[PDB]
């Protein structure tokens, strides 16, 4: 009934022109992700999806998982999914989109100086006190109201030190972790919640048993933020297919369409019926997870967690 | 209209007891495989499935791929998918099933001595010449009629040397291959066709472009046949779930159901709607493929192929 996306309250606070809100209907779900899918695929290279864990005794249990939207020939900056604090202002080219987007992003990355600069650049204009002040305060309040819940510290911490989620394999039966954990713990609580819900483990630990869902990692935590780079090998094929983009003619991309497949393949598809198609898009997979015996996985209330 | 599975012609040539034929309806498809899915999952640890390849210019192209039916705690013999000539009679305990099954398996692995022994053991019985003679010729003729088509040599070879399928990564832009290729070329044409349609490459080569579908291998070619052992790590999780088994109560397995998941997770599934479920089962993925420029992939007529 109520939207639960940070970008859902985006407003072009000129008080004259209306504003957009392209959030998909899944934003209203209490899934734990606080970004609508459209904003997830437009702002970052991610896409919500679910990973179901089965058994032999007919039991269902599912955990969320993200997906790449990056291709092959894109290298460097274009491979970045969630840039870190140092490398976000350059990759989001913030002087292009709306002012409220800049405010939201600067709140996300704890850049208070940018917030003050946008506020005092807004202040000098005519008609600020009419509606701009109240609208910018409403946007700020909504962003804070979404940011605090994801934050672990807050006023009174509802933190559950149960799911030891380490994005590394060093002393698996311990709390020892590499610099990846230090980099991951350097994000805002919203960022940590998003990256925790986005990437699913390839090794899992419940009670005393060990589970495995992949053989090699897919992404890696870097100083340039979360980057979709396969370790030790050429980048994985990703067909991109269809995704939304800002189409208002500011500038056009070259794209340089890598594949065309000019041949005809109607008969081959016709002769192969439903065989559980198993789509070949590349999902995220990184890290080692440990679950304590006492913990529960049915806490629908969004709890930031901490390892 | 006509079944294209070897095991579809299985008949208990006693002329008194009726015969079984549990092939699924997909056996009648001209999909390239020559084993019904039911026999595929009952005799070997495979299950047919398809894998579509996309582009950016709205084109479709799909190739076959097999699936594991092996769990985690199974080690050694139970990890064997398609046993080789040396290690097939021990793993298939051939003295337990029907005689015709033994004949088929001995024809598959070019064990002519076993064929002659089964024939001259059948010869001495009463009523052999009445109908058992013609039934054993019927079974032999059908098995040979399926075996020769997959065979490359035969009478006149319809072999195409365009697809270079290497189950190794050594001198990718060359014909050099490791011992895996030598072991693979030691199988019957039926076996080669099955393992060619079962495992899909992790790198693909069309013209000059390089494609990728996995970051690390899943199975490995051994002297003990095709064994489903992931390299460099613990065995992958596989729920097994529901599969057919010989249900006549001769003996009962311990199974030792590994997971039970006593917890309740109805609400967690309720709060997550359709999010591209992405099933987490383990498919086969091994080898490097090269496609020449002029080759075609719409040949409905099955061709054994040779690298």
């Amino acid at each position: 009934r109520v939207n639960r996306c940070i970008f859902a309250s985006i407003v072009s606070f000129d008080a004259c022109i209306t504003y957009k809100s392209p959030c998909s209907p899944d934003a209203y779900h209490d899934d734990g992700w606080f970004i609508c899918n459209n904003h997830l695929i437009k702002r970052f290279k991610m896409s919500k999806m679910v990973l179901p864990i089965f058994d032999e005794d007919d039991n269902q249990f599912k955990m969320t998982i993200a997906r790449h939207l990056v291709g092959n020939k894109e290298r460097g900056i274009k491979r970045i999914l969630i840039p870190s604090a140092t490398n976000y202002q350059d990759v989001f080219n913030l002087n292009s989109m709306m002012q409220a987007e800049q405010l939201i992003f600067h709140l996300i990355y704890n850049n208070e100086n940018a917030v003050n600069t946008i506020c005092d650049n807004l202040k000098y204009t005519e008609g600020f006190t009419s509606n701009t002040q109240r609208v910018i305060h409403s946007v700020y309040a909504t962003t804070k109201s979404i940011l605090d819940t994801t934050n672990p510290n807050t006023f009174c911490s509802r933190v559950s030190r149960d799911e030891l989620r380490f994005f590394d394999v060093t002393n698996a039966r311990a709390l020892r972790g590499g610099a990846g954990d230090q980099l991951f713990n350097n994000y805002s609580g919203f960022l940590q919640n998003l990256i925790r819900r986005a990437v699913a483990p390839e090794y899992l630990q419940i009670d005393t048993e060990e589970l495995r869902f992949r053989n090699c990692a897919t992404c890696i935590i870097d100083e340039t933020g979360l980057v979709a780079s396969v370790p030790d090998g050429p980048e994985l094929y990703n067909p991109i297919r269809s995704s939304d983009i800002m189409r208002s003619q500011p500038n056009r991309l070259q794209i340089r369409n890598v594949l065309k497949f000019e041949g005809d393949t109607r008969e081959l598809d016709r002769t192969l019926s439903g065989y559980e198609e198993y789509p070949t898009y590349v999902p995220l997979f990184l890290g080692y997870q440990i679950i304590n015996s006492e913990n529960n996985f049915l806490r629908n209330d969004f709890i930031p967690r901490a390892n």
